[PDB]
């Protein structure tokens, strides 16, 4: 009926989904937020149950709730237990981990690709995917492991992870892939002479960015057709990777509209 105790066995089972091993073995994950839940539905993700704040839902959460499966009227302390936000949504769903399709990818003639190197933080991963989605990137190639169903990747990407082609592989594997398709590569580095605005970001192209507290290894710089930098005008020595990815990708979008 109305579950208010975090000790409730049903809630103890769902809380385990906050950890990766548990999501993978059970092929299930939580989706917090009416918009995230909706985008998941729009992507074909099957839901099994939805939890609802006993104190009511906001308008948006109400229309998502309408467009729906066992339901659970739940308390704030319980949603907070399943939440990864300061203030939890009023609607959290239990989802089935999708049928991981092993389809291969080949860049189209309009391909705008973002290559993220040294990106290990799920929060950062999500923010980066959000910037790549907004700019219109065709894919995000992550050189270094990815977890598409974690709560932080889902929140920071605002659900975009359910639709943006995001792939992982070793740096060597990704680099061999680039050359395999004769895909021009533009590497970002603070010591490059050319400003990023001067590079030619014509439709078929890949843009690499490294960690914010570090540059791209020599391997990436020797493989690039062009090396470029994002000018820093003040005290800051760097920017969050999601901000850098937006800058480079929006400049690509600006050149395309020309």
């Amino acid at each position: 009926m109305r579950i208010t105790s975090t000790a409730n066995p049903r809630i103890k089972e769902l809380a385990r989904l906050l950890e990766r091993k548990h999501r993978d073995s059970q092929r299930r994950f939580l989706i917090e937020g009416a918009r995230e839940i909706e985008r998941a539905l729009q992507a074909g993700i099957e839901l099994e149950q939805a939890l609802v704040w006993e104190g009511g839902l906001n308008p948006e959460e109400q229309q998502v709730y309408a467009a729906l499966l066992a339901l659970l009227e739940v308390s704030e302390a319980v949603l907070k237990k399943l939440s990864v936000r300061d203030n939890p949504a009023g609607l959290i769903a239990l989802a089935r981990m999708p049928e991981r399709t092993l389809e291969e990818y080949r860049p189209s003639p309009d391909a705008l690709i973002l290559v993220a190197v040294g990106l290990e933080k799920p929060g950062n991963l999500g923010a980066v995917l959000r910037s790549a989605d907004a700019a219109g990137a065709e894919a995000v190639l992550v050189a270094g492991g990815v977890d598409l169903y974690s709560p932080q990747v889902i929140r920071n990407s605002t659900g975009v992870v359910f639709s943006l082609r995001t792939l992982a592989a070793s740096e060597s594997e990704v680099l061999d892939w680039i050359k395999q398709h004769n895909l021009p590569l533009v590497a970002t580095t603070p010591h490059a002479e050319a400003l990023y605005w001067e590079a030619n970001l014509r439709p078929p192209v890949a843009i690499a960015v490294g960690p914010e507290h570090e540059g791209l290894r020599a391997a990436w710089l020797e493989a690039a057709q062009t090396q470029v930098r994002i000018p820093m005008q003040g005290q800051a020595d760097s920017l969050n990777v999601s901000v850098s990815a937006a800058l480079l990708l929006y400049e690509a979008l600006r050149q395309r509209l020309l």
